[PDB]
């Protein structure tokens, strides 16, 4: 169990850990470089460690010195990857999933996709992948997937009606896939995998991705997860007295939604192949918004909503995915134990800002959802309580940035 206490002022200079997408797609695209890739500031969570273990078992030689955050990775080209010996374990990662599932499906083995995930399916890549010629078993769970790898893949041009996992994964298969592979969709979505695509020399057309290419190695420096920094963002913005730099953060305008939102709300955000920046952020009042439906798009939106809690009026959004919908829900639970009058719709949410009291909130053993809640706790009038890998490492640079977490 996780208490907290009214924090007196956030202060000080932070690095966030480094961004998850951006480290699944840095080691799985260095792995099959052709040269050396150091990676910088990967982050050695267990998911993207988990993708280190698959590329291994594939013949990927891939140093790992955890401490530091740092790869080595010795790229094997792009036709170097190798049958794995056993299934590949996923572990608790969807992208090591889907990415593994654009990457394997055109390689000359099989392989078997193993991990914890089944409640989201997978017929979105499936579909896709299957029409470029991917011979896939996703019957009964999923995971586990097995993949008869057809080292004959054709291109295909792929209608997509908002989701960068697809195109992701999709954009993987076509550097297997014989001619132009090209995906439109009604408006951009996180460009990640085409970013490092350009970083390792890979040519794009903006998109469509050949097969035929070359990836060469490239240093990269993983920027900090503007996920995580988000949650100090709102922090240092709810709390009197509060100023706050956070070093290194990754700013891609496919990942601004909440940092757009705040600033819609009033909030003093000083922003300072992928756009990394400085942030420091001050003190200030907020005011309730209509959220544009396009905004959400661009994992961190729970804590949002406790920005919204602290503002003075309406903060509403009408017009999503199932997994946002349900994290809302916890939310409107969690925040209605704090005094505060939410209200779930249909179409979206309707928060009334107020006053955030101290009580007890079930985080649904979810780390946003917990962490979400530890940062009202900066401002809630008492100790919140939480019924709650990163956490821990969240709980140690939070408190020393006097944002109070106590895991007892």
């Amino acid at each position: 169990d996780y208490q907290t206490i009214p924090s007196q002022g956030l202060s000080g200079e932070i690095c966030v850990p480094g961004d998850k997408s951006i480290s699944h797609r840095a080691v799985l695209l260095a792995a099959i470089a052709e040269g050396q890739t150091q990676v910088d500031g990967f982050l050695m969570g267990a998911d993207n460690l988990a993708m280190v273990s698959a590329l291994q078992q594939m013949g990927a030689s891939i140093q790992v010195i955890e401490d530091e955050n740092i790869l080595v990775v010795e790229g094997v080209g792009m036709t170097g990857l190798q049958a794995p010996p056993e299934a590949l374990d996923c572990g608790n990662s969807g992208t090591a999933i889907r990415l593994l599932s654009g990457l394997l499906a055109g390689q000359p083995f099989n392989t078997v996709l193993t991990g914890d995930l089944q409640r989201r399916p997978m017929k979105r890549i499936i579909d896709p992948l299957t029409l470029m010629g991917a011979k896939i078993d996703s019957t009964g769970n999923v995971p586990p997937l097995k993949i008869y790898g057809n080292p004959r893949l054709t291109g295909i041009h792929y209608q997509l009606p908002a989701s960068a996992q697809v195109k992701s994964c999709l954009l993987l298969a076509g550097l297997y896939a014989r001619g132009k592979t090209c995906i439109t969709e009604p408006a951009p979505s996180r460009d990640h995998t085409e970013r490092l695509l350009k970083h390792f020399h890979y040519t794009l057309q903006k998109i469509c991705v050949s097969g035929g290419g070359k990836l060469k190695a490239n240093d990269i420096s993983i920027p900090g997860d503007i996920s995580s920094a988000a949650f100090f963002i709102v922090a240092a913005t709810i709390t009197p007295g509060s100023a706050i730099r956070l070093c290194r953060v990754g700013v891609n305008p496919t990942r601004l939604g909440v940092i757009n939102l705040l600033k819609m709300m009033g909030a003093d955000i000083e922003v300072t192949e992928e756009p990394t920046a400085d942030i420091t952020v001050r003190h200030a009042r907020l005011k309730g918004i209509d959220i544009p439906p396009d905004q959400v798009p661009l994992d961190e939106f729970p804590v949002l909503l406790i920005a919204a809690a602290v503002a003075q009026g309406k903060t509403v959004l009408r017009d999503l995915r199932v997994k946002e919908t349900d994290r809302i829900a916890a939310m409107v639970d969690g925040l209605q134990k704090l005094g505060i009058a939410a209200e779930s719709l249909p179409d979206g949410v309707i928060i009334q800002g107020g006053t955030l009291e101290g009580g007890e909130v079930n985080s649904y053993d979810d780390h946003r959802i917990a962490m979400a809640f530890a940062v009202a706790g900066t401002l809630a009038k008492g100790p919140v309580r939480i019924r709650n890998t990163s956490f821990p490492n969240f709980v140690e640079l939070a408190n020393e940035v006097g944002m109070n977490v106590k895991g007892v």
